[PDB]
């Protein structure tokens, strides 16, 4: 079934954003791709899954090293399951500025920029695209909220990775 192959990704990727040793980042990438495989589902979006549930866990961990891990991890699976890696990179950094712009929170926000530009560099996406792809997302989520508060946090978000990629001209 597709959900178990979702939910075992995304619990992979936990799992793989929880240890530091690559390893076992690359065996619960190999064991997301199976268990997709079994299910039936697409390796491609097996790998979006997974690469948007490790944002998601490298965003809630509020850690800077767990945001490395989660991007390698991303671009491991990405590379095992022979999906793109500017592919692999946007979606991770467009559900790293939806979780930071849920959990509501510079902190949370700093990590999740920081994330998204760390897997952009290994992945080869440019940090332009990268910072732009998470504040549109951040601008995105806003606006699909149709709230202020949100928009808040997204402004907060863009400025953060602004100051991080260094073209003010983001916001």
């Amino acid at each position: 079934t597709k959900e178990d192959a979702r939910s075992t990704c995304e619990k992979a990727a936990r799992k793989a954003a929880e240890s530091n040793d690559e390893e076992v980042a690359k065996q619960a990438a190999k064991d997301c791709l199976e268990v997709a495989k079994q299910a039936g589902m697409p390796t491609k979006e097996a790998a979006r899954s997974f690469c948007e549930a490790a944002a998601r866990a490298a965003a809630e961990s509020n850690d800077e090293e767990v945001a490395k891990i989660a991007a390698k991890a991303c671009l491991e699976v990405a590379k095992q399951a022979g999906m793109p890696t500017k592919e692999a990179a946007r979606s991770f950094c467009e559900a790293a500025a939806r979780a930071a712009a849920e959990s509501n929170d510079e902190e949370v926000a700093k990590i999740a920029a920081k994330a998204c530009l760390e897997v952009a560099k290994q992945a080869g996406m440019p940090t332009k695209e990268a910072a732009r792809s998470f504040c549109e997302a951040a601008k995105r989520a806003a606006k699909e909220s149709n709230d202020e508060e949100v928009e808040k946090i997204a402004k907060k978000a863009c400025k953060e990775v602004a100051k991080q990629a260094g073209m003010p001209w983001l916001e």
